[PDB]
């Protein structure tokens, strides 16, 4: 009943984790390891059910985060056979709201996940056997379901006994419309501990106040609705409704539209726990002061022995509003298909019902090159598909079409903890996945960098790196220069996509890598979709050029390479580099390599400027920086340490069609080397690679960060390269061991940036591991949907 269980992250349903990874730094968020399967569409808000069952993630306010359950959301069943028995499919609450409600036996099945499937499969308990597979409609090259705020969950019910059953199938559901707003908006930024910019999110949570629920009833489908009196024309973010829809014909249906769910549930479970009925209740009166309001149906029906019944049950939410800053309103994309009145839940449940047996069809065909990959291994298959869940839980936007973008504009988040969009040094290698299953995305996300690039804004900011409590005297620098390449497409508290260069950690106007990044993903978006879209590149080319130009000018001394200096000036922005560094000297080569090859296309004059740079800098990054077993991390300071990203410069030249930017064989000796150490002299190979050790094994300062660190998306990036520089052993064995550590430890489906060697973490829930699709596109060949 699952599909390919072992291309599937499975554990037993409750079962918990002994020593789960922490993180490494208190300020931060932890919500501990009950992260299960997000469902719904990107740009949708998204709602994420723990592999106990409970309902415990609420990203309905999009670029927000909430964790806690809501136990009257929630799946319950009755059998009768010889015995009667009924279960509510969660944790029993550890404040005994729901009192009477008695809640499945954890241990009896297994939860299993390959995104967008999941399944609970419940055994030992009933006598019948029960699958309830959860989905939502994610379809690479499809720009509409995607986005969609639904969940479907099929059921399939099995009587393996020669004895008949009664079942019952309850779905009961807290109406939370208003709930999901932030009534402290454009707050004072502090700065953290840590050095990140934060602001106060005060949700509506438990304010209910005029909230009501009716009973749905056509020939059709049957199920309820969540509403709030007054509902606003035009809504305001947090207006919005849910419903809940089963197909007619099915069995017998039972609704009750209004219950109370801080009570003790007796109403509901008298019925429901005796004969698997509701008492009928349609009642739309609105919520009073202080009093929280739920739904309920039940569906009954029999099972002859070996009969086997399915009931899919779909669960929309139509939230349209997208505020970020004070009143900077935005649409989700998914009103492009029904409207922006937020009066559409039923219009997209019943849409559910009709298509959810298509969109199944549609995720097994997507997959299906990716589960019969001959050369691909089975932990690899799940790795690739579970990954993407970020693109839904990781804050993500995606908004309304235009004229200038006709799919709408996309981001997800950096990480929660670092709540700003699409982190361009990130995403140089997050986005392989945006890329290959939905390029238009990709594209948009890229002409927002474009487009921000020539813009300005002079104001003077506190840089965090440098902030000691007092304003007054804090250093500030400038939020962004013209010309200057963002380091991030904004922040839910502020304006996405039209205000850029968020983060004041560092001073990003001033760091050597974003500007090659910037030229490296323009011209890969162009290449990987078919080398034909003129108007991207036509597009992206005036910004192309300012950033070289203003990357050109940290070129201190005219050999034609960018020198690093002062504070940490590049993604590994705890470490700081001086003079030419392997890192930003071997991306900025393959940059002009990247910006000739599309300059010569598109036919422009600035490509022999380019040529002219190119021919000084290639040999001369060589000749100061090899140290005869690896290059040196920078011209600078001396350090013997070696650099395990060293070389993505070359990885990413090499993966572009372009001349290699160093001598091949020392590029293999390179790598070979930062494979045995990096990685095999690291605890042992026990982690992963960290960033930079010696060549001893040892850390060069034991009080580091970055550089003791393993981080998940460089650690596939490297795993890419080995695949592609022929070193096929030892790239699966890397990525193995990420993927284990990962998946094994209670980080799935938040995955950090970072690892330690101590059972902890840096920021959960993080952009950068989508870098596993790099290794699928180098070793892939044909195949990928
Ligand atoms: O983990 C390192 C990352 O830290 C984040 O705070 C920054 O925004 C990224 O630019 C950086 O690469
Ligand atoms: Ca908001």
């Amino acid at each position: 009943v699952i599909e390919f269980a072992n291309c599937a992250w499975t554990r037993a349903i409750g079962q918990g984790w002994e020593t789960p990874y922490r993180v490494r730094y208190a300020s931060n968020l932890d919500d501990g390891p009950w992260y299960g399967m997000p469902l719904g569409g990107f740009g949708a808000g998204c709602i994420g059910r723990s592999s106990a069952g409970d309902f415990n993630l609420w990203h309905v306010d999009g670029g927000e985060h909430i964790f806690g359950t809501l136990p009257a959301c929630q799946f319950s069943l009755f059998e009768q056979g010889e015995q009667t028995q009924a279960y509510a499919l969660g944790s029993a609450p550890k404040d005994g709201r729901l009192s009477s409600w008695q809640w499945y036996p954890a241990g009896k099945g297994t939860y299993a996940v390959r995104y967008p499937r999941s399944w609970f499969v419940y055994e030992g308990v009933f006598r019948a056997q029960i699958t309830c597979e959860q989905f939502s409609p994610i379809l690479p090259h499809n720009y509409q379901e995607t986005s969609y705020p639904v969940a479907v969950f099929l059921w399939t019910f099995s009587n393996p006994t020669d004895q008949s059953l009664t079942l019952s199938l309850m779905l009961s559901w807290q109406n939370t419309v208003g709930w999901f707003c932030n009534t402290t908006p454009s707050s004072a930024i502090a700065i953290r501990d840590d050095g990140s910019p934060v602001y106060t999110y005060t949700p509506r949570w438990g304010q209910s106040d005029g909230n009501f629920n009716e009973l749905i009833q056509t020939e059709s489908f049957q199920g309820w609705r969540l509403r709030r009196m007054p509902h606003p024309n035009p809504p305001q973010e947090g207006d919005g409704e849910w419903a809940a829809l089963i197909p007619t014909g099915l069995g017998e249906f039972f609704g009750c539209s209004r219950w109370q769910p801080e009570g003790d549930g007796a109403h509901l479970w008298q019925s429901f726990s005796v004969d698997g009925s509701l008492p009928f209740v349609n009642d739309p009166t609105p919520a009073a002061a202080g009093e929280q309001v739920a739904a309920a149906f039940a569906l009954r029906f029999s099972l002859a022995p070996g009969e086997r019944k399915q009931i899919p049950v779909v669960l929309a939410w139509d939230f349209p509003v997208t505020e970020f800053g004070k009143g900077v309103i935005y649409y989700r994309r998914y009103t492009d298909f029904c409207d922006r009145h937020g009066t559409n839940a039923v219009t997209l449940a019943a849409q559910a019902l009709a298509a959810y047996a298509t969109w199944q069809e549609q995720i097994r065909t997507w997959q299906a090159p990716i589960l019969s990959h001959p050369d691909w291994p089975d932990w690899f298959k799940m790795a690739l598909c579970n990954e993407l869940y970020v693109l839904s839980s990781g804050g993500s936007l995606w908004s309304a079409a235009s004229d200038r973008d006709p799919v709408g504009q996309f981001a997800v988040l950096e990480c929660l903890d670092y709540r700003w969009y699409e982190s361009l040094d990130v995403r140089l290698y997050g986005s392989f996945a945006l890329l290959q299953l939905w390029p238009e995305l990709e594209k948009s996300v890229m002409r927002a960098f474009a487009r921000a690039i020539p813009t300005a804004d002079p104001t003077l900011r506190i840089i965090g790196y440098f902030y000691r409590g007092d304003p007054e005297t804090a250093y500030k620098a400038p939020r962004k220069l013209a010309n200057a390449v963002p380091h991030d497409l904004g922040a839910p508290n502020e304006h996405p996509w039209e205000k850029t260069n968020y983060t004041a950690y560092q001073d990003c106007n001033l760091w050597k890598d974003l500007a090659s990044d910037f030229v490296l993903l323009v011209y890969r978006d162009f290449l990987f979709t078919g080398g034909t879209d003129l108007n991207f590149a036509r597009e992206c080319w005036p910004a192309v050029v300012a950033a070289l130009d203003h990357l050109k000018q940290f070129d201190q001394d005219g050999d034609g390479l960018p020198e690093n200096g002062g504070a940490p000036d590049q993604t590994y922005d705890d470490w700081k580099l001086q003079g030419v560094s392997a890192y930003c000297g071997g991306l900025w080569l393959a940059a002009l390599e990247a910006a000739i090859a599309l300059g010569t296309l598109l036919q422009q004059p600035q490509v022999e400027i380019y040529r002219q740079w190119l021919s000084q800098a290639r040999p001369r990054y060589h000749q100061l920086l090899w140290n005869g077993e690896y290059y040196r991390l920078d011209t600078g300071s001396g350090s013997d340490v070696i650099m395990a990203d060293q070389l993505c410069g070359q990885f990413y030249a090499q993966l572009l069609g372009l001349v290699d930017i160093v001598p091949p064989d020392c590029c293999d000796r390179a790598l070979r080397k930062i494979y045995d150490t990096c990685f095999l002299k690291f605890h042992n190979g026990q982690f992963g690679a960290a960033n930079g050790l010696l060549p001893n094994g040892q850390p060069e300062n034991p009080h580091a960060t970055h550089p003791l660190e393993v981080w998940t998306g460089i650690n596939f990036g490297l795993a890419a390269f080995l695949w592609q520089r022929g070193m096929i052993d030892e790239a699966w064995r890397l990525a193995e061991v990420v993927v284990r550590q990962i998946y094994e430890n209670g980080l799935q489906f938040r995955t950090p940036e970072a690892i330690t060697a101590n059972g902890t973490f840096r920021a959960c829930m993080y952009l950068r591991p989508m870098a596993i699709w790099a290794l699928a596109l180098v070793s892939g060949g044909s195949r990928l949907p």
